[PDB]
């Protein structure tokens, strides 16, 4: 399949947006794959409200990362294997309940109990960037990350509002 | 080397109980290798306040889970691979800055960060039970723990004020 790359250029800003009408999602899931080298940068974004109500996956030292904010937690926690070695990754991020599960290449590593109650008309998507300053998250690092995506799949497309990209997207091909 | 039983009877309480000088702890890590087919129950408490600044680790659906409650984070997070397999696994919790560390034979699986300031003249720690009711846990469980101990490091002895035990302690010989 078409993999895309996961920076464009300085890497200040994603790649893409995707916008979902809340009430509509009906899958709280995503799923995609990610080869890299970048032991550090955002794979990916969500938010409702970029102030109180947000979401990142990333990694740090290799690994994943995920900062979340919101009226119920507020964390910074690191998990799971190394992910830049250069080889294809299979990664899901889901809602069980009121958690939010990491799974990588199969298997669960990270499971953040109580961060999610009820479920705020949208929700925002960005691909390799934040939607605010990497200086506003919880613990800093640097976006930009040298890696490539493919077999993305975000939450309900059905539920999908509309897609933006700031430049045009780049195959890893 | 000889191994403890982590649940007395009941499992209604920790099997022992540790104080330790806050001021003179240089070592801020505990190591130890357990065994069980228990899938959920508490492994080791922590706390310098059983109200506001407190910690355990134990299992739920087999793997390490660890709930934290203290100014700068409260949280409950689940990580790693399932550890009720009836095998010894190597297990290490350190304060690495302002982040807490879980090793898990050999290999790093969970990294909370932001989680701990400065460092409350006393630090407890509490084998196999809690020392507070089950139900004052962020997310309760079932404190029970049927399963070994051996080969346990607990902080830094040097600066342990004194040892308790409800009832003799049970080898897992
Ligand atoms: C709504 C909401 C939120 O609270 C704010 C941003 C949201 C996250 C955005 C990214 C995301 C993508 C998925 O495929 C599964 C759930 C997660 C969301 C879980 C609920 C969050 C974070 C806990
Ligand atoms: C002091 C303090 C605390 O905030 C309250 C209980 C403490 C924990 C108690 C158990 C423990 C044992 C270790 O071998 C490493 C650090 C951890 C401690 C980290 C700091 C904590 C939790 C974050
Ligand atoms: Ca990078
Ligand atoms: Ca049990
Ligand atoms: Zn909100
Ligand atoms: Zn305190």
């Amino acid at each position: 399949p078409p993999a895309v790359h996961l920076s464009n250029g300085p890497g200040q800003e994603p790649i893409a947006v995707m916008t979902f009408d809340l009430t509509k999602i009906t899958k709280t899931s995503s799923s995609f794959e990610v080869r890299t080298w970048d032991p550090e940068g955002v794979i990916f974004y969500g938010d409702t409200n970029p102030k109180d109500d947000w979401f990142m996956l990333g990694l740090r030292d290799g690994r994943p990362e995920i900062q979340l904010h919101n009226h119920w937690a507020q964390l910074t926690v690191g998990a799971g294997p190394r992910l830049d070695d250069g080889r294809w990754h299979q990664v899901e991020v889901k809602m069980e309940g009121d958690s939010v599960l990491l799974e990588v290449d199969g298997e669960e590593v990270l499971r953040l109990r109580q961060v999610s109650g009820p479920l705020h008309p949208i929700m925002r998507i960005a691909l390799g960037g934040l939607l605010f300053p990497a200086s506003n998250l919880r613990l800093p690092l640097v976006p930009a990350l040298d890696g490539c995506l493919r077999r993305d799949s975000w939450l309900d497309k059905q539920a999908e509002i509309s897609a933006s990209a700031p430049t045009s997207l780049r195959s890893c091909d």
